[PDB]
């Protein structure tokens, strides 16, 4: 029932991730109005002051977020597994939402303060995904993980879906600064709700029913660890974890391509101006969100009714969500000058990538539930490298900017995706490892 305690936590986490991603992606679409301004046959007021920022300054402003996001992944996961994930997640999203309120001031102070503000946002926000895994490690029954971790993380996709047009509408009807204030006060209200309505374990919940707490505890009974000391050497030497690391790296490289280079491909080759309606940039994330939810529910229905193994379901959904994007990404390079088919292939790739919300993205809990925060921190410290090294690759592989070099970039993305999917399918596991007991 949606009124349950675990599902209420899942809904509140959905909204938390929604708000944090809406805060993250609102700068790229509000930066256009705060700065001071041949393959296809060229298909194709405001208040406040404008800053003179070239492309390099905007790139360093936008990309400096991940340089803090990559630092507090493993420390955040460790602290979350030690003390609990509620306060870590709440205060991370609160730091993101309260630093946003100061962005109109940090901008006017200079590029230095803006880069520092984005790095502080990254530092505070890097701890939210490991904290959410370390929270579900005590809340999600083993046969309910694909549902809850899909409803929880589906906030990011709807977060972008809502942030891209709504922030533009706010910046059109009003000043550009009113984006940050609006999303910041919304994040503050969500933090006020999160502190009140959630607890980091079912035992520490003050409203949970007795039968539900007993159900959750007896389901997670035979999977929790009794070491109380993190086995770093078995974790690092475990091949089923490096399988998730390789898969997650490959998937984040492929989606960095699909969601940063492909809209740039349609601008520099198809001349499409990807939005062209405002909502065409949100449709891919919308399909991705819907597919995330539906694939989580389908994976859990499989594991519960049809008696599929956990490993078999992880393999199936990872193979789908990592070969679909690659296959539809290779074909997107052959599209010539058809902008509509390019947007269709982008949407089909981003939609089929929602299946991975029940693939490797949950396998951190299936192989080591009591240490899922540290495992997700480890797999996210590697997976945020494609988001920051990728730009160098795209800028060094397209000096002439022809269709051939873009096809080469798409081939590299697809090869990395296929290698990641095959490596995961080969070396992944779905049962709690012996070092996690």
């Amino acid at each position: 029932v949606c009124c349950s305690a675990r599902y209420n936590l899942a809904i509140l986490a959905f909204f938390g991730f929604f708000i944090v991603y809406a805060l993250r992606v609102n700068l790229s679409v509000a930066l256009v109005d705060m700065v001071d301004s041949k393959a296809c046959p060229e298909h194709s007021n405001q208040t406040g002051k404008k800053y003179q920022w070239d492309a390099e300054t905007q790139g360093w402003i936008l990309g400096s977020f991940f340089y803090g996001y990559i630092i507090t992944q493993i420390p955040g996961g460790y602290v979350a597994s030690k003390i609990g994930g509620k306060m870590l997640l709440g205060f991370g999203i609160l730091g993101t939402a309260v630093l946003t309120l100061f962005t109109p001031i940090a901008a006017d102070l200079g590029v230095g303060p803006l880069i520092v503000l984005k790095a502080l946002e990254g530092l505070g926000e890097g701890v939210t995904f490991p904290a959410m895994h370390a929270m579900w490690s005590s809340w999600a029954p083993p046969l309910e993980r694909s549902k809850l971790l899909s409803i929880s993380y589906a906030g990011a996709q709807l977060g972008t879906v809502i942030s891209l047009p709504l922030s533009g509408i706010i910046c059109y009807y009003m000043n550009w600064t009113y984006v940050f204030y609006f999303f910041g006060t919304i994040g503050i209200f969500w933090f006020l709700l999160w502190i009140w309505l959630v607890s980091d374990t079912p035992q520490k919940h003050k409203r949970i029913s007795h039968y539900e707490k007993e159900y959750i505890l007896s389901s997670l009974r035979n999977q929790l660890s009794s070491q109380k000391s993190v086995p770093w050497v078995p974790i690092l030497k475990s091949l089923p974890l490096w399988a998730i690391v390789v898969a997650h790296f490959s998937y984040n490289w492929t989606f960095y391509t699909l969601l940063t280079l492909l809209p740039t491909y349609m601008k520099e080759i198809l001349r499409f101006n990807v939005q062209e309606n405002g909502f065409l940039s949100s449709l891919p994330y919308l399909g991705s969100w819907l597919c995330m939810i539906l694939s989580g529910q389908a994976a859990d229905n499989l594991r519960a009714k049809w008696n599929f193994s956990t490993l078999c379901v992880r393999r199936i959904f990872s193979l789908i969500g990592m070969i679909g994007p690659a296959v539809f990404l290779v074909a997107a390079g052959f599209i010539g000058c058809d902008y509509s088919l390019a947007v269709a292939f982008l949407t089909i790739s981003t939609t089929l990538g929602g299946f991975c919300s029940s693939g490797f993205s949950i396998n951190h809990l299936d192989i080591a539930p009591s240490y899922a925060g540290i495992l997700l921190g480890i797999t996210n410290t590697f997976a945020t490298i494609p988001g920051m090294v990728g730009p160098v690759i795209a800028k060094s592989l397209t000096p002439d900017n022809t269709v051939g070099e873009w096809q080469t970039v798409f081939y590299i993305a697809a090869a990395i995706n296929v290698f990641g999917a095959i490596f995961f399918t080969l070396f992944a596991k779905g049962e709690v490892q012996n070092w996690a007991l």
